[PDB]
């Protein structure tokens, strides 16, 4: 799997001191048991744990401070989830600092990543629409406050046991305001990266819309475009070539096709916004959380 990409006393100790003030005080082990690793990411490992009193399950993301790509991005993990409590957003209960590590205590998502489902089986339009709705609902709220996710991919999308979709992995979030027009840093996963971002030109919230476009290709075709190619020239191909098309538009309804045509636009000014796309006819096909349950590993094949 391709890993997410981003382009000392005073340095460390000051940064630690900063995070100390941001997070909740104390240590989570005073009420949590059985820290067992689930999977490693880019920022660090995610592991499971139990509430000692109730017996209920939580997740704990552990991120090392001195083992970061770009330290200052760790603030996102705390803040984004703190502020934007939304139906389609992973809940954060608490954040703590332990030694050289940040420990964010968030909700455990049973269904796992959307990556797992995209590669193994391949969903129908009803289910694909259900996902896109859930992501766009979340992304509209973030874009409303001028917050770019910067890392939209199947890996970022997680599920509950009852098939509800939530967005996660906010470690690459950007801020844009009245005085800050666009960002300009090379951030995200290589394949899901927008064309203007790969050319290092100033980019806005639109790079998420494109990223979702690529994530649509994922659900339909199993892979993002050029996934077989090495990331280096795969990014150059996105920068040079026309917008990637689907395998064959034969079984694809014109509803979905016209939807994706708004997502994968080269010129970001013409590219549709999260607000618009919420009213696109394709999202009317979106099935209930129940219709996603069959896709999950436990009930698959
Ligand atoms: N609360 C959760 N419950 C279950 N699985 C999770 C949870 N959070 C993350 N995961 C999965 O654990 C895997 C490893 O962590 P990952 O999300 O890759 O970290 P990461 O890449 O550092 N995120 P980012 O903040 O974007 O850098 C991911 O692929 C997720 O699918």
């Amino acid at each position: 799997r391709p890993k997410p990409l981003v382009d000392q006393r005073v340095s460390h100790e000051q940064f630690r001191a900063a995070l100390q003030l941001v997070v909740d005080p104390g240590d989570p082990r005073s009420y949590l048991d059985n820290f067992i690793k689930i999977g490693e990411g880019s920022t660090g490992i995610v592991c499971i744990a139990t509430v000692r009193s109730s017996g209920k399950l939580v997740a704990v993301k552990k991120m090392d401070l001195r083992k970061q790509q770009r330290r200052e991005l760790l603030f996102n993990e705390v803040v984004i989830m703190r502020d934007y409590q939304h139906e389609n957003v992973v809940e954060m209960y608490n954040s703590y600092l332990v030694g050289d590590e940040l420990w964010v205590v968030m909700e455990f998502l049973e269904g796992g990543a959307l990556t797992d489902i995209v590669t193994h089986t391949r969903m129908n339009e009803e289910q694909i629409a259900a996902v896109c709705l859930a992501v766009l609902q979340a992304l509209s709220v973030l874009h409303a406050q001028g917050v770019i996710h910067r890392d939209i991919k199947s890996d970022s999308i997680l599920l509950t046991h009852d098939g509800r979709v939530k967005l996660s992995d906010f470690g690459f979030c950007a801020q844009v305001s009245k005085e800050v027009p666009r960002r300009k840093s090379l951030v995200g996963t290589p394949y899901w990266m927008a064309p203007e971002l790969i050319s290092r030109l100033p980019y806005g919230p639109e790079v998420d819309i494109w990223s979702l476009g690529i994530m649509v290709i994922e659900m339909v075709d199993g892979e993002p475009p050029y996934f077989n190619e090495p990331p280096l020239k795969a990014m150059k191909m996105i920068r040079d070539n026309l917008p990637p098309r689907l395998k064959n538009l034969h079984k694809v309804s014109p509803s979905l096709k016209g939807f994706l045509d708004r997502l994968l636009v080269r010129d970001p000014a013409q590219r549709a916004t999260a607000a618009e796309l919420l009213k696109h006819p394709f999202l009317a096909k979106a099935g209930p959380p129940a219709s996603i349950v069959p896709l999950m590993r436990q009930n698959r094949t």
